[PDB]
């Protein structure tokens, strides 16, 4: 068995369900911006998903990023931005901002705060539905207040359901996205291109995800996805001590399960 840095780890054969590697598999951790993996998969699972209906970004979503240091997609407000733009600023940069955007959209409620609160309610009931026992949300995105923990092999089960979205599989897998949204006063305005923070992209080969985390209490997670012949395998790293050591955690991790 490898030896990992992050205090929290693993893996299982994404096909089969096996479990492959563990670590503290099952101690409930701060997921810091992992959280965005079930934002992304509660919008994935509304009914009246639109993918290319427009939303006006608000100086609430960008004054969020500010009040709770967050990372954001540098989304601008009055633009006009599609929801699938909006899954690619949540996913590659860690857009607060953007996730702040689709609670604000697909929360139910005559008003904001009611529809984020319906929101982080979809996510929690999301969790429930999968059988979860060590997740919870008090936030949109991992960041915003109260309790948001979850567990190297709860984050992999929500992961691996989310990767059931052909949507959220491209979104993860993608390494730099352009967006080019509507001002509001009618002209395209191109942004300076988002680019995905999960190195193993291309580092590791075969490697399709998932999403990177991080935050006060976040420090440096990962949620990770390889295919190698036929194989996929997909797994949780907690807690690690850096950027390197996050990747050689997850890269030694996906390793082991390839070969056995």
């Amino acid at each position: 068995k490898p030896t990992i840095a992050a205090v929290g780890g693993y893996a299982m054969n994404n096909g089969t369900g096996t479990t492959l590697y563990t670590k503290a598999a099952d101690t409930r951790r701060s997921t810091g911006s992992t959280t965005k993996i079930m934002t992304a998969k509660v919008v994935l699972a509304q009914s009246n998903l639109n993918l290319d209906a427009k939303v006006t970004i608000q100086k609430a979503y960008s004054d969020y990023v500010v009040a709770n240091n967050a990372s954001q997609a540098h989304l601008i407000v009055g633009d006009k931005v599609t929801v699938r733009q909006l899954l690619y600023g949540l996913m590659l940069p860690s857009g607060c901002d953007a996730a702040y955007a689709l609670a604000d959209k697909y929360g139910s409620g005559s008003t904001r705060a009611a529809r984020v609160k319906s929101f982080i309610g979809k996510m929690n009931t999301a969790a429930t539905n999968l059988g979860l026992h060590n997740t919870h949300f008090d936030s949109f995105d991992g960041i915003g207040n109260g309790a948001n923990y979850s567990t190297p092999r709860d984050l992999t089960k929500i992961a691996s359901s989310a990767m059931k979205n052909s949507t959220f599989r491209t979104v993860v897998k993608t390494k730099a996205y352009t967006a080019k949204t509507v001002t509001k006063t009618g002209s395209i305005r191109t942004m300076d291109t988002w680019k995905n923070t999960n190195g193993l992209l291309s580092s590791y080969s075969g490697a399709i995800g998932v999403k990177t985390g991080s935050g006060p209490e976040a420090k440096y997670c990962l949620v990770f996805a390889a295919t190698r012949g036929g194989k996929t395998v997909i797994g949780t790293v907690l807690a690690s001590t850096s950027i390197p050591a996050l990747e050689s955690d997850a890269t030694k991790i996906m390793n082991y399960g390839f070969a056995l």
